């Protein structure tokens, strides 16, 4: 009988940014794909259509690249400079978020000018803006790890759907992605990007995994026992199952060394690992 | 420094599974993509790499096909047989999430064992348990919609960054990919998702499109007006820009009938549309 | 020592068009995402960068939509004129390669001017014109059919590394990927897609298979019995594996009903099937 | 007319594998993607159903991981070992094709046997046997590059579809997809890969671009002059086009700074550079 509108935000999503830095023969290249939605009383223009409101996907669209021209220290501050700008420039807009993805780009042989992708992993970047308040997520996602040995899985309960056979040998791969919320916007982002990375992979080849679950635990650990300004991380690790072949049809021994790897099913390991007293249910989660 | 072991969950993700029922030579099709979650108390699994209550996802998966035996109306109820079992077969499993992605097929000229792919939507449905609490919600996606005309946008606000012109007249193009939560476990599940993707269609394309804001507004009011077991449905539709190509310089004119699909940017419009009154912000939808 | 510069060509690909055709208030959609390429003397353009033939690949996509403007039957007739104003319209130019993927769209419930995309398969179509000749090769892909029963595979050699198992009752499921090629230009050509199409299935559906190899023959010679105008036809069906799972442990049968459906790996079956005395070898294939 | 069986071949595709070496605690990785299809005489199992000479899929791809074990030097002779193996295995088998995608992996901080994956390129062989001659082709794709200068494009005709400005100063971005062809098996397969892939990138690098045609054509002969046993090499290279946005509408120049990175359409260039007087189709190009 009587509908409400609810939540809802809108805008232009994955606008292609590559920002070249040529002011010196040294040429520097920032790779984005930008999204860009605002929130705010855009009642009118659900029920009568109303666009008095609605500033134009179009126009956020180009608002990206006139801000570009001037340039950005980083990911996270040029998502700053766009949530302060349609927050403020705007009364009926009272906050909003502003995505990106950070895609690498290495020299070709140290050339000045001359690149090639760094497809290996991919950055992001959240920022979420509510009346005068704005907390900042940033991530990883793509980086594909794989353990040859060194990873155990037994002592789990075996009811009449078990048929999984104990083992203390096998491979463990995962797709590492996490995300982290920062506690301050005062960061040096892309140290804590480089320092949370290395923590990520370094918790991930030197524990000893006797469950993925365990291993996820200790990257998450590491991080925020690393830093300060990090209130929580949230892990998604997907357990690529790389099966260990049968080769005694064959008159064969398969010593962990021939698998078949998998591609569905997968198993699926979520976790939030946080700093005690810190929130749980930061609105930035639910997108 | 102190850390904690936060929100988690794990399972099997993406089980593919096809159901032939074939005690009659007129064979019917199931086909889902099946992912199962558990949340519960998972405390040592993390922090000590003890998997006295980590049901195998191997486990997770060999439920699913044995279910499967023994068929299932529907894929809601196939989820929440699947969820009843995990957290009632288990002290420490307390709830989870439990998803699947049904894929239509089509008999080859109404052949009683052959048929071919629909593949213009996929239907979804997710179950959520916590403790004694259940909640469903079932959707529609990858289904394409386009207006050739009845779609106007002029009267937003223009700032410097603005260049997009004012019309009357364009095509209006968008996926759509609605998501709606019941109130009730008592409902025909089959039947109300043809009804809402029936009212979702028919108030894309008879309403005159002010706005896609709009647009989407009144395919939100038609499902919680048409039916009590709604609760809210949200809608996230991209508007797939089909720019009208000058050909002025050319010296021909384009009275709206060439034009270019362009792939990325798109603007993405979303909003929740609830019946008045009900619950804000259902935990279901943080995932 | 001596480096040659060998065949070659270059174009826009991917050009995305949607003609509407709205003469009447019964609008008519049409889109195509074309790509042209041209071939000729262009060993100034490799060996020193000379322009002077290079018809710039934003002219060949201005091109497209110019010629669009006027409308076209048929995709192939809209890439017979490309074709022919490349070739003739410059010296250089002998020949080249002119492809289109024809997208589907239905009309929702009949309106005038709303659609929905039917996803369930795409139409292609190919041009090459090398001097005074030319040929058009037709094709379907990502038709997915299934059927539950009526397929058999046994009767196969047997070696040190086979483990297979025969079997009378097995899902036979592929992916429809066939390809014709048109000894004449004068062809209906909406008329024989739609045949061929309706003969594919017709066999694939109606054919007890013994084997994928089996199915494909009668299928390619359905449509070569059926139209004069076509020579060859190949396919590439993919032999998607639906394994009946193993139940027994689980204390239950499982008489030809639940299965799990792999991505990969998959049978690949590829054959040609053509009009006996027709070409071998037509250049047409080697793209 | 009678129907006739032209071309045709069979076998398991897409076989994930991935081989750990580890009679050390030095552990290495293997990761390819295998596909083996046998050709010779398989008339009966098309027109008849008689599989008498089907090797079965299955087994194909048992034996892939039964030669797995037995560990590889490289891809290449991993491909050499299966196709003698299936040849010289069955008198009705007269040759074939096997194919492989090679996926790389680094180390974590040098460690014994954790890794991450290398997504920057995707390495390729193919393996084609027809009676005593062993064809193999070897290749590179997924290999972004970009040059922020160093690029034109002037000179073009402009016709009377023609918009582009002529330009000394663009964005010159590709997707590196090139595939050569020994003259001979006996290669330093790493070793050359490795050298051929140093060879495209500095050519696309150093080489001051009037054209990707003339980019295209410096990277073919910089591998033909260098290795004797590669008789030619292919590439297929995309003109990933990055427009230099106009700011000008918002008071701004825009100095090759800013530019949007379009998806589609895009210039498709490609092109064979040959050794002088070498075979000019050899079969293993048509696939």
């Amino acid at each position: 009988t009587k509908v409400v509108l609810g939540q809802n935000q809108y805008g232009k999503a994955e606008v292609r940014l590559v920002k070249v830095t040529r002011n010196t023969a040294r040429h520097e290249i920032q790779d984005l794909n930008v999204t860009s939605q605002l929130r705010g009383d855009f009642e009118a223009a659900h029920t009568a259509g109303d666009n008095a409101h609605v500033v134009a996907t179009d126009t956020q669209k180009n608002t990206v690249y006139a801000f570009a021209r001037d340039g950005f220290a980083t990911t996270e501050e040029f998502l700053l400079r766009l949530g302060k700008h349609f927050t403020e420039g705007f009364d009926w807009v009272t906050g909003g978020r502003w995505a990106a993805q950070q895609f690498f780009w290495d020299r070709i042989n140290d050339h000045d000018h001359a690149f090639s992708r760094n497809k290996s992993e991919v950055r992001t970047a959240v920022l979420e803006i509510s009346g005068s308040e704005q907390a900042i997520v940033a991530g990883i996602e793509g980086l594909t790890v794989l353990k040859s040995t060194g990873s155990e899985f037994h002592g789990f309960p075996r009811d009449k759907y078990t048929t999984l056979q104990e083992t203390t040998d096998r491979i463990l791969a995962t797709d590492v992605s996490a995300r982290w919320r920062y506690n301050t916007v005062e960061v040096d982002f892309d140290a804590v990007y480089a320092s949370v990375r290395g923590l990520l992979l370094k918790a991930f080849a030197e524990t000893h995994s006797l469950a993925l679950q365990q291993t996820m635990y200790e990257m998450g650990r590491a991080v925020i026992e690393t830093h300060p300004e990090i209130d929580e991380i949230k892990m998604s690790l997907p357990n690529k199952h790389h099966f260990l072949v049968d080769l005694q049809p064959f008159g064969q021994d398969n010593p962990n060394e021939v698998f078949y790897a998998a591609d569905r099913p997968y198993g699926l390991i979520e976790a939030t690992i946080q700093r005690e007293g810190s929130r749980a249910d930061h609105p930035i989660w639910s997108n």
